[PDB]
């Protein structure tokens, strides 16, 4: 079959795996907010930029997180327009675990990349780079 | 940064895009069931095999679809153990649209692939192939 189709299938298997094997029910957006907040305080707008999604998608994910006692907001003392989010105690084990599953998957990607010569990997780089640009938009 | 990390980011941007831009709220699993059923009647077990997810994930997605008047089941007349699913009238426009968005994304993948020589594309093939195997498990 075409490479177009294998890419289509690659995207589908990522989507299907994430819905199938993995009392909070966090979305990936919310887990990746918690990931980024676990290493520094950030604003709604830093989060939106870092994840490349709308500010309104971030505001929505943060409201649901605050509702589940996962985050707490505190305003900045020099500029009251600015709110910083940080993890509550209850979120920290949830975040750590998600971070640890990312760490394990990085080894999976290492092993797979290892099958390519370093020549091959410049092309793999070039491919993942353009693909990611495209899938962003 | 490492290629490991770009792959990790590639997976995240797929997950984040699917949650962010896109009264039914269908999952990808359910849309891909409807996609496969729109071209032939199939069983729970053909669907599970074709999508590579558990039979129990399929049974779950099909119950919710039947509940939303999207599918109807009819048993096989030679073997009563066997149930075939097919789309109700109401599902057909929903399915067509999802199928048409897949068709458009195939052009997106074509354009991106076009930037590689055919030499480069053997390596891209080799990469997407092993990656997909891995991400399946
Ligand atoms: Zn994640
Ligand atoms: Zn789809």
């Amino acid at each position: 079959g075409t490479l177009e189709k294998k890419l289509d299938n690659l995207v589908n298997t990522i989507l299907l795996k994430a819905e199938n094997q993995h009392d909070v029910k966090l979305t990936n957006t919310q887990e990746h907010i918690l990931m980024l907040l676990s290493q520094q305080r950030l604003t709604n707008t830093d989060l939106a930029k870092a994840l490349n999604i709308s500010q309104a998608a971030v505001t929505k994910a943060i409201k649901s997180l605050v509702k589940q006692d996962m985050l707490a907001g505190t305003k900045d003392t020099v500029d009251a327009r600015v709110t910083y989010f940080e993890l509550t105690e209850l979120a920290k084990p949830i975040a750590s675990e998600h971070t640890h599953h990312h760490d394990e998957t990085l080894n999976v990607y290492n092993r797979l990349l290892q099958k390519f010569s370093a020549k091959e990997l410049e092309i793999v780089d070039k491919f993942v780079t353009v693909f990611a640009e495209e899938l962003e938009g």
